[PDB]
């Protein structure tokens, strides 16, 4: 059969639409005896643990299975001998004898050699893993990470405690990976497999060369890059029958530079299209945004998987506005704010319930401080169940200046929600029908956009009818086995 391998740099809990997108593409395709199967690149050493809250939170199929090189590797490398090496340990245990434990907590210790007349080991034990830094004049030099009761990765640093070097051991106790970090250019250098003898001088060889072993030279086998800084690695393949599909998840043009400059990385993509099988966008709009001044002659235009969650009772009995996305200038918060002070200057009860994390959540709550929106705009946190919190709203809002698909406005009008977005570029401008399902609202329009709130708020009955039309809307034009024939239709 068709096996497809989606790429990525990482899969934590705490991320957003692609993530979601590849995971409900992975399930609908693995509904259709289509393998889909999700390609890492990181190290997390409790990914298990971290794949096993996503399958448990519904966010992952049970039969999607995701892939990583420092995975696949450490497998090879747990073949290669028998027993538990001990050899670092018995180091390290070796120098913390002859050495006084100063322990300044119950987790912090310290230890002195009076030989090495100084503290040259550092130690915090917590529930789950043990850290050793060590030190020399007073200067961390390596952190010797434990988890599970095993030397699992160390890490080397200079003078100004900067990481230089990274190592990662396997189970039998044996280091299979080296890799050299510029600490100037913050970027992975010389990456050594001790396991094969062999050295790459980048991540992307060493990447590129795991995808060359994990997945074989056929034809029924396919690449979708959803990732727009892993395509790069995937392009460098010496695969020459392996399908290699691209996918644009958001605006290709610079954020804020409206001088029609593109984004290095989505750049990359939309000029190396003739090496490799198609590029898939979401919108038409981006499609054509994209032929123009590309000439790509292997667009396509298959839409994201949306799970179709059941209906439920909808009674819309609390007045409360959410906007559930990461806390990233992408979305327009301020904006946001400055359209919940007009809200609250008419109706004050109207509470604005924002979900999500992020890096600009200090800058939201200074601006929510600064107002009197103490009590109206709060912000919650991430949400593993952002179902059952729409669930209970009234609204759904987008001040995104820029954006692709718009996973949560969708999933929000498919929860029977009313949906009022700004007008944005290759995004809500395809599903948000004004006067149907919600209200389009200009871009910097915060007037219009807070008056359809307000007819919202105060009219639960058109409320209830809009969201009826959006659940519809999703259905008719996202139908999970449209997008899956047009995705056969690129593999075969
Ligand atoms: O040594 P090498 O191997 O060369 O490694 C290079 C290194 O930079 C790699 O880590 C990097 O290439 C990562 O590769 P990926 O592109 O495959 O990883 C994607 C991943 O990482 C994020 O983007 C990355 C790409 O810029 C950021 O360097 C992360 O710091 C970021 O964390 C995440 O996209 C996914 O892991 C999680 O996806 P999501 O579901 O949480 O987020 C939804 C996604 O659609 C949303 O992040 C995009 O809409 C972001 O929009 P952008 O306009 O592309 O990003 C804003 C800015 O970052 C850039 O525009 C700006 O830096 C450049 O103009
Ligand atoms: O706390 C959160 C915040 C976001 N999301 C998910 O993140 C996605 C948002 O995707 P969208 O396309 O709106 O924005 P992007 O993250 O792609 O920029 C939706 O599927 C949400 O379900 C979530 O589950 N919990
Ligand atoms: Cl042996």
């Amino acid at each position: 059969m068709k096996q497809t391998y989606m790429i990525v740099n990482e899969l934590d809990v705490n991320k957003g639409g692609m993530t979601t997108a590849m995971l409900t593409r992975s399930k609908f395709f693995l509904d259709n005896e289509i393998s889909g199967d999700i390609i890492t690149f990181d190290f997390k050493a409790n990914y298990k643990d971290i794949l096993k809250e996503l399958v448990q939170s519904k966010k992952m199929d049970k039969r999607t299975q995701m892939h990583n090189p420092f995975i696949y590797f450490k497998n090879i490398s747990n073949l290669q001998h028998k027993k538990y090496n001990y050899t670092m340990t018995r180091n390290l245990s070796n120098l913390l004898k002859d050495s006084v434990e100063i322990k300044e907590n119950s987790r912090i210790s310290r230890f002195f050699n009076i030989m090495s007349r100084e503290y040259l080991a550092y130690k915090r034990e917590t529930e789950q893993e043990t850290i050793f830094d060590l030190f020399k004049n007073n200067l961390r030099y390596k952190r010797i990470y434990f988890y599970k009761g095993k030397i699992v990765k160390t890490e080397v640093f200079n003078s100004d405690n900067n990481l230089i070097a990274e190592q990662f051991y396997d189970d039998n106790g044996y280091l299979y990976l080296y890799r050299q970090i510029n600490p100037e250019k913050k970027s992975i250098g010389k990456t050594y497999l001790v396991c094969k003898e062999k050295q790459f001088k980048n991540n992307v060889e060493f990447c590129s060369y795991f995808l060359d072993k994990l997945i074989p030279d056929i034809n029924d086998n396919i690449i979708i890059c959803d990732g727009p800084g892993s395509f790069p690695k995937i392009l460098k393949t010496n695969h020459k029958n392996v399908k290699k599909f691209a996918v644009i998840h958001v605006n290709h043009y610079k954020n804020f530079d409206d001088t029609g400059a593109v984004k290095k990385q989505e750049d990359y993509i939309l000029r190396n299209a003739n090496k490799i099988n198609g590029v898939v966008m979401l919108t038409e709009a981006q499609k054509k945004d994209i032929i123009e001044k590309y000439k790509i002659t292997n667009a396509y235009v298959i839409s994201n998987f949306i799970n179709i969650t059941d209906d439920y009772r909808d009674k819309n009995d609390n007045k409360v506005v959410g906007h559930i996305s990461r806390l990233v200038p992408q979305k327009g918060l301020p904006y946001l704010i400055d359209v919940a002070k007009k809200v609250v200057e008419q109706d004050n009860s109207v509470e604005f319930h924002l979900y999500g994390t992020g890096e600009e959540k200090s800058k939201i709550e200074n601006l929510i401080q600064e107002s009197n929106l103490t009590n109206n705009v709060k912000l919650l946190g991430y949400t593993t169940n952002a179902i059952e919190k729409i669930k209970d709203f009234r609204c759904v809002i987008s001040t995104s200046q820029f954006e692709g698909q718009g996973l949560s406005l969708i999933e929000a009008m498919l929860l029977k929600k009313p949906v009022v977005a700004f007008d944005v570029k290759y995004g809500p401008s395809d599903f948000v029908k004004d006067g149907k399902n919600g209200y389009l609202i200009e871009n910097k329009d915060i007037k219009k956009m807070a008056n359809k709130i307000l007819k919202l708020l105060h009219d639960k009955e058109l409320s209830k009818s809009l969201g009826k039309h959006g659940r519809d809307t999703i259905i008719d034009m996202y139908q999970p086995e449209k997008l899956m024939v047009k995705w056969k239709q690129l593999f075969n």
